[PDB]
């Protein structure tokens, strides 16, 4: 039951002083050229294009002697780079990567910076450019010049450079990204919001797919920290740490005991019952779904932490979006929960918002349901059968909360699973 799923930080004289052979005059230029490029709104990159001076950008990029030439026209590239796509493969087209990569070494802290935030604008690109700035072996130095002493700015930069380095579909190759786990388990101890934002996004990039690299991504150290996110009163440090736990928790139940173990389910707990934003909620819920998908100490842990009478109440009055995550949540606890465990639920009230749910338009969450009714009428029968009883309490309540007069309008649904199931349903508890 378990489910998977650029830029932030006199054109003629202009020409002329670049190409001239002036120190001051190309300096002067460039930095005209920047600021023009610079411009809050439609800034002029395609007349810049056509003049012809990329080439000479990328030339002065390699003047080790004059630092501040190297700055203001690594500075004028990234501009034109954060442009559209075609303005990108102009500057790739240039040999510009592999030229800000060696930048990376610059002993100037002012160009190491620059070049950092120019290849998370190419690689912000697209696949095939973070591809790209990958293979002319961006990652390494780019970890390399990042230390204990470290500036803010350049953290922030080098941070959302990363996170740009990790995100995208098709993913990165996992063992190009890999080297950057370390630093991304420090960074996330940091206190500032916008490089915890950007290095939590990543995390959410690399801990999304197969259990090996969530294996990765726990094995780095990072899920208390992540757990301790959960609580941040930014939204922009807490959507990714949670759609960061909330992957990890799609992998297998020791990987999720990882997450459970440092009071996950309390925080989460918390999400829910705070006034908080609908699609967090939606997210803590199908993280609790992932959790309760778990075995029966999972669920168990659930339940303990006090989430089941906010998840019901959820399940019954949220908007539709937080509805099908808590229905998968309460689902998936009838399927891997012990008898208790569901007369637990059904303690809870959770009967009826199930019941409720059979008429809604997604034929998943109708299935959902009526999977998750169906265990507790076994649960139920199985009361029944051991007591020599006469009647079946919970189909009682499902009769009582109108769940039963939909079951069998389900024998008119088109789809067959639904139909199939409600035509087991009733013959196995109302013949």
């Amino acid at each position: 039951g378990r489910r998977r799923r650029k830029k932030r930080r006199s054109l003629p004289a202009m020409i002329g002083g670049v190409y001239s052979d002036d120190n001051n005059l190309q300096l002067e230029a460039t930095t005209q050229f920047r600021k023009l490029l610079s411009i809050e709104r439609s800034p002029p990159i395609e007349e810049v294009i056509q003049s012809g001076v990329v080439p000479r950008f990328v030339q002065f990029l390699t003047r080790e002697d004059f630092p501040q030439l190297q700055f203001e026209a690594a500075w004028a590239l990234t501009n034109i780079a954060s442009g559209t796509s075609e303005n990108t493969k102009v500057v790739i087209d240039h040999g510009a990567v592999p030229i800000f990569v060696k930048l990376l070494g610059s002993s100037s802290d002012d160009v190491r910076e620059q070049a950092v935030w120019a290849l998370g604008n190419v690689a912000g690109d697209s696949p095939k450019c973070r591809d790209l700035v990958l293979a002319n072996g961006a990652l390494l130095p780019l970890l390399a010049q990042l230390n204990e002493h470290t500036k803010l700015s350049m953290l922030r930069n080098a941070t959302w450079t990363l996170s740009n380095f990790c995100r995208g579909k098709p993913q990165p190759s996992f063992e190009q990204t890999r080297p950057a786990l370390p630093a991304l388990a420090r960074l996330i101890h940091s206190n500032d919001e916008e490089v915890l934002t950007d290095a939590c996004w990543a995390l959410s990039y690399l801990s999304d797919g197969t259990n090996d690299k969530i294996q990765a991504v726990i094995e780095a150290g990072v899920c208390p920290r992540l757990v301790e996110l959960l609580l941040h009163p930014s939204p922009s440090v807490l959507i990714p740490a949670l759609r960061t736990v909330g992957n990890i928790v799609t992998g297998d139940d020791a990987q999720t005991q990882c997450i459970i173990d440092h009071q996950a389910l309390p925080c989460l707990l918390s999400l829910l019952t705070q006034n908080l934003k609908k699609s967090i909620k939606k997210e803590a819920c199908w993280t609790i779904s992932n959790i309760t998908a778990g075995n029966k100490d999972q669920i168990q842990a659930v339940i303990n932490a006090g989430i089941i009478g906010p998840l019901v109440n959820l399940l019954q009055t949220a908007e539709f979006d937080i509805k099908k995550e808590a229905a998968w949540a309460i689902s998936n606890a009838t399927s891997g929960g012990s008898h208790d465990q569901i007369k637990y639920l059904v303690s809870e009230g959770c009967i009826k918002p199930l019941c409720d749910l059979l008429i809604c338009p997604d034929i998943r969450i109708v299935t959902v349901c009526l999977e998750g009714l169906e265990n507790i009428l076994k649960v139920g029968e199985t009361d029944k059968t051991l007591a020599a009883g006469d009647v079946n309490v919970f189909s009682q309540m499902i009769d009582e909360a109108e769940g039963l007069e939909k079951i069998e309008n389900l024998q008119s649904h088109d789809n067959n699973e639904i139909y199939e199931k409600a035509v087991k349903i009733l013959e196995a508890y109302w013949m």
